[PDB]
């Protein structure tokens, strides 16, 4: 599923995403953009053979189980399959833990290099939340 700004924004609050662990709403859907472009099905390649799944690309690496990630761990306890849904309880359930690891969500790099710091307010404006 390619959600809408307003409606992504909508679905990470109704799943208690705003202002998780101090992290306005604006930033999970700045994060979204950079990462999937609203797209729940998206997968990418890491050069280690990793693969990130889904609106917030979570990394087979650490965080889910696609049986291809050799040393990997699956703190999540889900198949990276799970985070391809149209339905984002579980993209939502994992990114939980992988902002409370330590790092907040510097963890998404695309987050780090494009959101930070940015007035990601506007990425909610206009929302009916
Ligand atoms: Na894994």
């Amino acid at each position: 599923k390619v959600f809408g700004r307003c409606e992504l924004a909508a679905a990470m609050k109704r799943h208690g995403l705003d202002n998780y662990r101090g992290y306005s709403l604006g930033n999970w859907v700045c994060a979204a953009k950079f990462e999937s472009n609203f797209n729940t099905q998206a997968t990418n390649r890491n050069t280690d053979g990793s693969t990130d799944y889904g609106i917030l690309q979570i990394n087979s690496r650490w965080w889910c189980n696609d049986g291809r990630t050799p040393g990997s761990r699956n703190l999540c306890n889900i198949p990276c399959s799970a985070l391809l849904s149209s339905d984002i309880t579980a993209s939502v359930n994992c990114a939980k833990k992988i902002v409370s690891d330590g790092n907040g969500m510097n963890a998404w790099v695309a987050w780090r290099n494009r959101c930070k710091g940015t007035d990601v307010q506007a990425w909610i404006r206009g929302c009916r939340l």
